[PDB]
């Protein structure tokens, strides 16, 4: 076709890469993963009720926790129905279906149609009681109304998808012909070849050094101990350059996505190394066919097709069994669960530490590995664990079996969960072996069965194929797959955001080159030019796909007096139904990697879930943060809200006395009555409870004032947490916020006892979710925070969650934590500005 070519070139601008390119590639598995796609993409495009799927209802099934019933006075609801210009006010119960809210709306009054929240593209169709939408949630958390617009549902034709047209025989010992190397430009140096499997070396070989010359030969056939019938699938050979000192490295699947062995000559373009990661096991070659290492090789020239237990040693089982997730594994702990595998199969907390005692390596023991896979029965009926889920994906389990179980035991998740987990599951891809997986697909069909999460699969994908080389290709792959299936109603708005951002960039990229006021000509200038035959109507607001933004508020945007020149941009809601005029505030940024931020705040927000579990609510405002390309994205901007160090800098700024009052003051000055003033006090002994637990657990405790904000209302939150991880006393607990929770240098108070046990109670409650948290951690730093690993790094975790110790042992710890910050008063502060703000 041609109308089918046109789609084509117009797909590849939205990805960012050019996906039916192969430029840099060396066989047929991408565009094989394509092809594979096809059916998945298909399926779930032809299984989604088109109505349900046009207006996405934003539903979670969990229990309406403690704290949101204390907030309803009498099983009684307000919602505010508007039509026209008429309003409105029914009763409502905790119970009342939306559609049944129509037979309570036309039986209510007198003298086919959907109900829409006010401002939101957010419906409230669906068979689902009031109690279970997160806007109305969210209404109920924030004491706010309930507004919603009477309107004619959106036609699911605008949803239209375009028209879519042996090896187990020979014991040969494996091996290898290095023909050599040749940097196209510059020591000794030797090739390092290595047969891995889930971070698990099976064998190791090198070749004699030589010279470090522009051309490298050896012609050597490095032969291995693995025997070819021994190899198993998802096996890497892992090549690498040192001189000792690491330079280079690339990877090649032995089998490959046909399960055939490897055979032929090979030319591959090395990867450098910078100055463990994500990074070091792509199966993607360098692009940079010019700088960088190439590597040739030769490969030969086949298909790959109950007793009782003592006592001593059932305790010694448990007491591994029970071991967090970073707790190495002895040789001992190993046999020990293979021995008793049967025994360790009744347990689902087993099934990490026991898929990590098999030596893949081994043809019959990955045949037993596999009879052990098919008594499933206790897995697959266990209630699903996030957490266990979590730890069959990571980088140390590259079969393809148990990481699909993992999968498995995903496909229960509810839309609610997906959302949740979305970020770090897109980040799990990377420990993929194939470009073709059971998560790859999994991310698709959730992708396209519900528009919310499509909507952020989109910018998940489009960020790393934008910063990532190592995973772009993989990645460019997926997210075709999913356009092709999102509808030309999605198709379009992505376009609208593309071009949006892309204009945006281009004013932050060049504003940031030309640098004063003279600079605000410039900012004022372009952003009027681009208001005009540019900038459609209006686009989707990245991080909140509820929210749509019209024209741009030249007068109210900025460049920030920062070491980097990001935008201060504000746009009016481009949504009539709108109950205000309060614009949307986005940051723009270039210079940083927004993604670690992404991880952060991602986390925070499965920190509050875990607290939703526990009827408890810390106040975090995990405000929302969109990578949108190389070094580049937005910022949502909390409205009436300023720094700490803003509020302390009003009086004096080139010196930091740091007055231990000022906030109390601040806030009293802000809060209209004395009453609403409590309520601003009581919600910052939450947000600051919440905040102190939760930024000591992830090591980002030492904030440096400046990276600190308050609302004019009480929600305390830090930012930026790009910094303190981008160059790499607990948490903050000043003298000015105790000081609002009635206390000095040393004494205690009512509101602060409360303070500390909201954190404890905190503190704890997380615990209970030790594993989960971990798991988080460790795969964050492996696939977005490079320089943070080392191992030394991922383990700092195991402490802040207070490992091994009960609950009593460790509620005197975070205690003294609290007190660690009392000792030390600005001691801490004001070292931060001697440096930051100076040297
Ligand atoms: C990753 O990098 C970033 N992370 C965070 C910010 C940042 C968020 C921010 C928010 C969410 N709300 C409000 N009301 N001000 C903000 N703000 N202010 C502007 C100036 C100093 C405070 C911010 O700087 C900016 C970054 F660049």
């Amino acid at each position: 076709s041609e109308e089918s070519q046109a789609f084509q070139r117009q797909l590849t601008a939205l990805i960012g890469y050019d996906v039916t390119d192969v430029s840099n590639v060396h066989d047929d598995e991408l565009e094989f993963t394509r092809r594979g796609l096809v059916t998945p993409r298909m399926a779930e495009v032809a299984s989604r009720d088109p109505k349900l799927y046009a207006m996405h209802p934003w539903v979670t099934s969990k229990p309406l926790p403690e704290y949101l019933w204390k907030k309803i006075a009498n099983n009684c609801i307000f919602i505010v129905i508007h039509r026209s210009t008429t309003s409105q006010t029914i009763k409502v119960s905790p119970d009342d279906t939306p559609g049944a809210i129509l037979q309570s709306f036309f039986t209510k009054m007198a003298k086919d149609f959907v109900l829409r929240v006010c401002g939101r593209d957010e419906y409230l169709v669906g068979e689902t009681p009031i109690k279970n939408f997160q806007w109305v949630r969210h209404c109920l958390k924030n004491g706010e109304e309930i507004h919603v617009v009477l309107d004619t549902p959106p036609d699911p034709a605008l949803d239209e998808v375009r028209k879519e047209e042996s090896l187990w025989d020979c014991d040969r010992k494996f091996r290898v012909k290095i023909r050599g190397i040749d940097i196209p430009v510059l020591l000794t140096v030797f090739v390092e070849a290595n047969i891995q499997h889930g971070q698990q070396v099976l064998c190791q070989r090198r070749t004699s050094p030589k010279p470090f010359t522009e051309e490298v030969l050896w012609n050597v056939w490095l032969e291995f101990s693995i025997k070819i019938k021994d190899l198993p699938k998802g096996a890497l050979l892992n090549l690498q350059i040192y001189c000792v000192q690491l330079l280079y490295y690339v990877n090649l699947l032995l089998i490959d996505h046909r399960f055939l062995l490897r055979r032929g000559e090979y030319v591959l373009h090395m990867w450098q190394i910078s100055g463990f990661n994500a990074d070091k096991l792509t199966s993607a070659t360098n692009p940079d066919k010019e700088n960088s290492m190439s590597i040739s090789i030769l490969l030969d020239n086949i298909a790959l097709p109950r007793a009782e237990m003592p006592n001593q040693l059932r305790k010694q089982l448990e007491a591994i069994i029970a071991t967090d997730p970073l707790n190495p594994l002895t040789a001992e702990d190993k046999e020990l669960l293979w021995h008793f595998r049967y025994e360790s199969l009744k347990h689902p907390k087993a099934y990490p530490k026991l898929f990590s005692s098999v030596k893949w390596g081994q043809q019959e023991i990955v045949a037993k590995t596999y009879q052990l896979l098919a008594r499933r029965e206790v897995w697959d009926q266990s209630a699903l664990d996030v957490g266990l889920t979590m730890q069959l994906l990571d980088c140390n389990f590259s079969d393809e079996n148990v990481r699909a179980i993992a999968v498995q035991k995903l496909e229960s998740l509810e839309d609610d969960d997906v959302l949740h987990y979305l970020l770090q599951l897109v980040q799990a891809v990377k420990f993929e072996p194939y470009h073709d997986s059971a998560l790859a697909r999994f991310l698709l069909k959730r992708g396209l069965r519900n528009k919310r999460i499509g909507h952020f699969l989109f910018w998940f994908l489009r960020s790393e194929i934008a910063q990532s080389r190592h995973y772009q290709q993989r990645f460019a792959v997926i997210l075709e797959a999913y356009l092709r299936g999102c509808g030309t109603a999605m198709l379009h708005d992505f376009t609208q955001q593309v071009q949006v951002i892309e204009m945006l960039q281009k004013v932050t990229l060049d504003i940031k080159s030309l640098s004063s006021s003279q600079v605000i000509s410039q900012l004022k200038q372009k952003l009027e030019n681009l208001q005009n035959s540019q900038l459609p109507e209006s686009f989707r607001v990245p991080y909140d796909p509820g929210l749509k933004a019209g024209a741009l508020a030249i007068e109210k945007c900025k460049v920030m007096a920062s070491k980097k020149k990001p935008l201060w941009l504000e746009f009016k809601c481009a949504d009539p139904t709108a109950l205000s005029n309060e614009t949307i505030g986005i940051i723009f940024k270039h210079g940083d990697d927004l993604r670690q931020d992404m991880l952060i705040l991602q986390i925070l927000r499965i920190m509050e879930s875990i607290w939703e579990t526990e009827s408890l609510d810390l106040c975090l405002l995990p405000y929302g943060c969109i990578s949108t390309g190389d070094k580049i994205g937005m910022i949502e901007i909390v409205k009436d809200a300023t720094t700490i160090a803003k509020i302390q800098q009003s009086t004096v700024g080139n010196t930091g006395a740091f007055k231990d009052e000022v906030l109390n003051h601040w806030l009293k000055e802000k809060s209209p009555t004395e009453e609403k003033f409590q309520a601003a006090v009581e919600r910052f002994v939450y947000s600051c409870a919440g905040y102190c637990v939760a930024t000591f657990v992830l090591g980002i405790g030492d904030r440096h004032n400046d990276n600190i904000m308050i609302t004019e209302t009480g929600n305390l939150f830090h930012i930026d947490f790009g910094h303190i991880l981008g160059n790499y006393v607990p948490f903050v607990l000043t003298p000015d916020f105790l000081f609002v929770m009635g206390t000095s240098g040393k004494k205690t108070s009512p509101h602060f006892q409360k303070f500390q046990d909201i954190c404890v109670k905190a503190y704890l409650a997380l615990r209970h979710h030790t594993n989960l948290l971990i798991i988080l951690f460790s795969m964050m730093l492996m696939t977005g925070m490079p320089q943070l690993t080392s191992k030394e790094d991922i383990e700092y975790i195991r402490d802040a969650l207070t490992v091994g110790k009960n609950e009593e042992d460790a509620k005197k710890y975070f205690l003294d934590q609290i007190e660690v910050c009392r000792d030390k008063g600005w001691t801490v502060q004001f070292n931060w500005f001697l440096h930051l703000v100076l040297g």
